[PDB]
């Protein structure tokens, strides 16, 4: 069962919002929020949301997988060959926050230097020394952005899937010569850099153009985690500060998507009168090009949110009652709310896009939410042996055996966290630009108005 | 009593070899080598050194204060006005790490997440509320590099205080004006910006076009730490691997410097010949550009040692007996000594142009040599009581005050590492780049062959 179900079961709970249940709930792992860096919630005026994978959550295999058949029909439709359509999708496969190598057709999980935790070709897992052929140091170069690729978002696991489906399928049809950097068919080379664009291109050509849109909408109840709660949480946060919207969607969609989140036959709580989804917001902006929104952004827009399409000229006028904006940049919403920085608790699930750029650039509060931790939180747990028996040893043939099975319970790719003893990049950045985390965002709505989310300072080693 | 006097103190001292005797000393913080990351000293094959500030550590203050005095005097040269010729190098207030924002004339310590620390202008210690004015967030954008100055060095310590200096002369000078972005005087009108280029125009001619290096070498003895044990530890290095020498100094100043900290009436141990510096490594690099060094870095030259000059032309020839290279890359080293990354170990004092880059772009280990840590930790011993004081509090003027009076202990811009509970940019990094750490690369001689230093595993908040 899913990290989806899990997050589907807790939806399906109402708040009991007693004090005494609410700090008994949060004790469990699920339910709680973990704290990188202290964060008084009294000092926060403004709560700022990101929509996709955040506050719409989507279901999963389901959601990943209508986004590989799609991709696949796509890349089928402009040429690459028939076989691609006996693939199907398969969830024990990718693990988030993968790098893809373009010059060898690799993916790799690395930690925060580049070290190689994990290399697989095709479904071929690369071990030890077969490894050092084409990384001689184990290591890549992770400012070389033309090569290397980082699978960071859960849109990116059906291209995680699909990348190493592809690589499979040419190194073992015999129609195909494999090279060093690609295939050769006959008087045509394919590099893994031309078909990783290809991948690339198709993805964003099912977003942009193709039929994921229309076809999530149709069976929102497939495809979307609804959750009582949500109203709750946001009319809480509503009394205390200002709401904001932040997506990288446009208008229509987020509509879509957002009203559905709020359907429900009551408002915040059962017996209150249901109110739009757009109440809920003290600025709703679409269209952000997230993470240039974070620099110069773009032109500030205003929504015509009756035919959903854009206002001609740039929107010079105040914040008023009921207008949706489309691009602008974050000082946009600062100047728009007063808020400063510090101000401003983001929570978003991009973990470049949304956190670690909002972050540096703006230096607003964090909260990353981290769906898959519902399942690797119940992994972590009932293998918890596993690991303390990988700790002692470290005082060999074993660690590696010991390290590969602990992976394994998490699927082929391993952990998003971890490989045995060693962090992966995107533990590596949670840490460093996530002050708080969490399975999901409905979490604060276990903690009250004001409390002091403590982490412990940090010393160095001689400082010990 | 100096940082260079607490190293100096322990240059006289002749290494005693007893095995144990050897672990006794490094039970001394001084004496200690810290980590950041576990490094088996066994797989090391190659051990690499910068000369200036690591090889070479200079006295202080009579060295910044050198430097000081040079660039006073090519300032007024230019045409600054003669009172900054009673401006004397003060040791006590700079702090290595500091920020100049050329836009403000401030210095700022900040964290690594450009959050402000200290505010100077001038002399003028900007508190609270006051730096809300021109940092609405107590913040600064760390990717602004055209405003922001990172002053990393020992060599940047004269510039930072004459930065100070300038802006405390032209604020308190009647002949000029203050506003915002600089100073007026009638018709002409210098920014801060314009002000810090010509600070930094006038370091850079002291070390390329002035007498810094021809004052040094007149005065080895009052300039320059030498010490005994230095022979002894390259000897003991190379019986185990290779040694290299990698600086961004020219080779006559190299061979100056290098001749004088080899000058003993003895080789590795008393009793033994003295042999030439050269004779120490298996590869001598000058001229060597770091950071540019690990990426694409310049062309191969070969030295002619006799005339001090460079050869005509690219050399392609190989590592020969007695070859002198200057500028290539990081791959000349690790094409001609067999290494890859992960064998080699990489001695330097620069944290960015040393230690990050060798990291990041080419996987070899590293040790970063912070000479100010023998003061530092004298301090961080002898007030350990007044910062567990300020552990303690944290469940608030007290607070404040406690934090103050530590920081004060160090100098007026306070601990390189940290104020009050809050650590800086430069902590930050010396952690995540620096696997290895101490006041001195000496500190290595008092460990055996093949140590294996040990950090802690990490854990993530949810795996706690
Ligand atoms: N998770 C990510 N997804 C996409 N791009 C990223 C991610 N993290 C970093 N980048 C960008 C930032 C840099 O422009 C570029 C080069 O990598 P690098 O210089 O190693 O980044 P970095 O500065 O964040 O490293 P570090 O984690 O050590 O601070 O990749
Ligand atoms: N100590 C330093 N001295 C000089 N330049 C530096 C230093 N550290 C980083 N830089 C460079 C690297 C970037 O090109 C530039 C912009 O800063 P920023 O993007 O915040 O760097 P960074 O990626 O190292 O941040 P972080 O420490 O969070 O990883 O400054
Ligand atoms: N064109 C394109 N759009 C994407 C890609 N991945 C996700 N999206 C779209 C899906 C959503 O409409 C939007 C999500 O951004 P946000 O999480 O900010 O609300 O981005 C991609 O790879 N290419
Ligand atoms: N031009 C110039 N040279 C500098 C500056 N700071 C230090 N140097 C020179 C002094 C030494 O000759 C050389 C030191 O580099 P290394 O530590 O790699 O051996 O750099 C500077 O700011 N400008
Ligand atoms: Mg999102
Ligand atoms: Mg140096």
């Amino acid at each position: 069962t899913s990290w989806s179900d899990r997050l589907q079961n807790a939806a399906d709970m109402p708040a009991n919002m007693d004090k005494h249940a609410l700090k008994k709930y949060r004790r469990e792992a699920y339910h709680r929020v973990f704290v990188n860096r202290s964060l008084a919630m009294e000092k926060i005026k403004c709560f700022g949301f990101n929509m996709d994978y955040t506050l719409a959550v989507y279901k999963s295999p389901e959601y990943e997988s209508l986004g590989f058949e799609l991709t696949v029909e796509r890349l089928v439709s402009i040429g690459y060959p028939q076989e691609l359509l006996s693939f199907a999708y398969d969830s024990t496969f990718p693990t988030r926050g993968l790098v893809f190598d373009t010059l060898y057709g690799n993916l790799l999980k690395v930690d925060a230097y580049g070290n190689l935790l994990v290399c697989a070709h095709g479904f071929n897992f690369i071990r030890g020394p077969e490894t050092r052929e084409q990384y001689p140091n184990k290591f890549i170069q992770r400012d070389d952005t033309e090569r290397f690729y980082i699978l960071n978002t859960l849109f990116n696991l059906p291209e995680t899937y699909l990348l190493a489906c592809l690589v499979d399928f040419f190194t073992n049809c015999p129609r195909y010569t494999s090279c060093e950097t690609g295939f050769k068919d006959g008087d045509l080379f394919m590099s893994y850099r031309s078909m990783f664009q290809d991948v690339r291109d198709a993805v964003d050509w099912v977003h942009y153009k193709g039929s994921l849109k229309e076809k999530t909408v149709e069976n929102l109840e497939k495809y979307v985690v609804k959750d009582g709660k949500l109203p709750l949480l946001l009319s809480r946060m509503k009394e205390v500060g200002k709401v904001f919207l932040a997506t990288n969607s446009d208008y229509k969609y987020t509509d879509k998507i957002m009203t559905y989140l709020f359907d429900f036959p009551h408002g915040p709580k059962p017996g209150s009168s249901h109110r739009p989804w757009q109440s809920y917001f003290d600025l709703i902006l679409v269209d952000a090009r997230k993470p240039l929104f974070f620099g110069e952004g773009t032109v500030l827009r205003q929504v015509d949110t009756k035919t959903g399409k854009l206002k001609i000229g740039t929107y010079t006028g105040p914040l008023q009652h009921g207008i949706v904006y489309s691009g602008g940049s974050s000082d946009t919403i600062c100047d728009l709310l007063g808020a400063k920085g510090k101000d401003i608790l983001y929570i978003g699930d991009h973990i470049f896009g949304d956190i670690l750029k909002s972050k540096k650039r703006q230096g607003w509060r964090t909260f990353l939410v981290i769906p898959e931790l519902a399942q690797e939180l119940h992994v972590w747990t009932d293998k918890s042996s596993l690991f303390e028996e990988l700790q002692s040893l470290d005082i060999q043939r074993r660690i590696k055996k010991v390290t590969h099975d602990m992976d394994m319970c998490y699927g082929m790719m391993g952990s998003l966290f971890r490989s045995g003893s060693r962090q992966t990049l995107f533990a590596s950045q949670v840490m460093r630009y996530a002050d708080l985390y969490a399975a999901s965002f409905i979490n604060l709505l276990y903690y009250p108005f004001s409390y002091l989310f403590r982490a412990a300072h940090v010393l160095m080693p001689h400082e010990s």
